[PDB]
């Protein structure tokens, strides 16, 4: 009925070490999934897709460091949350 949630909390069933397989880019000041590799987590899920904008993760700032983010997940075992948001991403 009454929707009370911002962005979009995406739940991942990844395991310690398990990598995602994606590339984020910094344009304008936001982390956007530059590209997504097939045969992986994101791909399979089908949820995330090029253009996805990340703001916060499990209550932590992703910052403008995409190379550091892809590493944060690598060490994220259990139900991980990702707050995504839309934008100018053409499509």
């Amino acid at each position: 009925g009454s929707s009370g949630s911002s962005g979009r909390m995406v739940g991942i069933r990844k395991t310690a070490g398990e990598h995602l397989g994606v590339t984020f880019r910094v344009e304008g000041g936001e982390l956007v999934i530059a590209r997504i590799l097939h045969g992986g987590m994101v791909a399979q899920q089908g949820l995330l897709h090029v253009g996805d904008i990340i703001k916060e993760v499990n209550g932590q700032p992703v910052g403008s460091d995409p190379r550091a983010l892809q590493e944060l997940l690598r060490n994220a075992s259990g139900s991980v949350i990702l707050k995504i948001l839309s934008g100018p991403s053409s499509g």
